[PDB]
């Protein structure tokens, strides 16, 4: 005693396109350029950090070339946010007679 009647069916199966035919070849190529796992870059800084503080030190000893310095400076474009930050050296004041006197060089 079983039963099952209903059922199932279709009509459409597949298509190909036969419109198109390989007379001829194709050559090709692979040019990725772009890999990256682990690079810090920070130059922009790192650099001037020494050299905005290296010309300080000289000052420290040589307190008549502060001011050839300072004009130095403001002639390459920095500011007190960045020079600071350059002769901060992680210092409650390390650089201030020196980092002083350059702020009152451009109050002017």
């Amino acid at each position: 005693g079983s039963s099952g009647s209903s059922g199932n069916v279709d009509s459409n199966q597949n298509k190909a396109s036969m419109l198109q035919a390989r007379l001829n070849d194709e050559a090709g190529g692979t040019r990725l350029l772009r890999v990256h796992h682990e690079s810090d870059t920070e130059e922009r800084g790192f650099l001037e950090k020494a050299a905005v503080k290296k010309m300080a030190k000289a000052i420290m000893a040589d307190p008549n070339k502060a001011d050839e310095v300072y004009k130095k400076w403001a002639d390459k474009g920095y500011t007190l946010t960045q020079m600071s930050n350059f002769l901060k050296s992680k210092t409650a004041g390390k650089y201030d007679r020196v980092y002083n006197g350059y702020v009152i060089h451009l109050d002017y």
